[PDB]
């Protein structure tokens, strides 16, 4: 898979379980095509949203359901989700991954792209 | 002026001047209707957007035009912009600094909400 | 004011108050000298620190005492303090701001370096 | 191992390779005796540092040697390193991620903390 999503909790010191997380793709009208999504795991991760052969050059939206995150800790938040939008490029490296460490507040998102 | 943009350059160690902010409001029929929008200013702040009349309950997007920046330094970076959407104005008015720190591939956001 | 320190709280979405924060220069002897200390205001900044006279080329740290702040407020965090360790002034005089963005378990810290 | 750490390039979007890393244990009069050491691998970590039965409660310190880092890059930094200090506790889950993000002018760091 070369898209992987990760999440961590800056106020437990944690990885983030459960995250709801959306992604997708800027069809030609500019509106956002549903491209896939799924839950953080255990460790954090969300693995296997695409394949090689789906993710193909375009611009992407990652969305993170953090205030949903928050509300289930018994805690308020500041945003209604976190969005990482950027463009998938066959130029650079292979792999992308989308990291994002939330607090109630403030959140960073940071891109490994690699082989 | 209850919202104000600051930003920050992490490469540099300086405020990032001339960014451009895109400020939307979510319709009743529930898409982003432009709100307001400017640039940053030599100290990185973008101040009067908006208006304690004109800033009403509503769910906000503040878009950092973070590629634009950079690519107007020459730089080719990660992101399209960096997205801010939160509720605001829910138990009254308040005033919202939303700042944002960037990198190439990189950026952080807080938001400092008062009275 | 050559040096300038700016706390930001990112659970509360506010500046952290009443933070301490202790400066050194490392000496000839190769020890950290106790250089200025004291702490944040209502607005999460702590001014007068020093003079541009006293502020001379060095290696400087700045501790900032986080753990002190979330005990404060009744959290058990994870780190003991920030540290901010940097060469000051070796190209002449410049303002420094170090800011710094806490959680219990995570801190950013950025500089913003003029003239 | 309980302690590992990880370092992120956000210049670049990549791991920060061949890094220097010095972990030091705070001793009875307060000086920081040497602990262990090593470089960042190609994914950025720096694993087997200690074990369980060395890594006793108490205060330590890691130091990420950043400036290297960029200046082997070419690039200018602001920081001599970067230092997250911390204290071991047994009560809490057994391993200890520190993670850091690195720009040349500022570094976020948090912990992960998982059973
Ligand atoms: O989001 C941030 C905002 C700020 C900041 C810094 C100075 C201000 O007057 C207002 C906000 O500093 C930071 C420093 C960091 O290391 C990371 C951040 O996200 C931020
Ligand atoms: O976005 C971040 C991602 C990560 C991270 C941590 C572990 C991974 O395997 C991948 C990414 O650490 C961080 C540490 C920070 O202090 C701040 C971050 O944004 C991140």
């Amino acid at each position: 898979c070369p898209l992987m999503v990760k999440v961590l909790d800056a106020v437990r010191g944690s990885p983030a379980i459960n995250v709801a997380v959306h992604v997708f793709r800027k069809a030609a009208d500019d509106t956002w095509e549903p491209f896939a999504s799924g839950k953080t795991s255990e460790s954090g991760e969300l693995h296997g949203l695409t394949t090689e052969e789906e993710f193909v050059e375009g611009i992407y939206k990652v969305e993170i359901d953090t205030k949903s995150y928050w509300k289930a800790l018994g805690i308020s938040p500041f945003h209604e989700h976190a969005e990482v939008v950027f463009t998938a490029n066959d130029s650079g490296p292979r792999r992308y991954t989308i990291a994002a460490l939330l607090s109630p507040y403030s959140y960073s998102t940071t891109a490994v792209v690699t082989n």
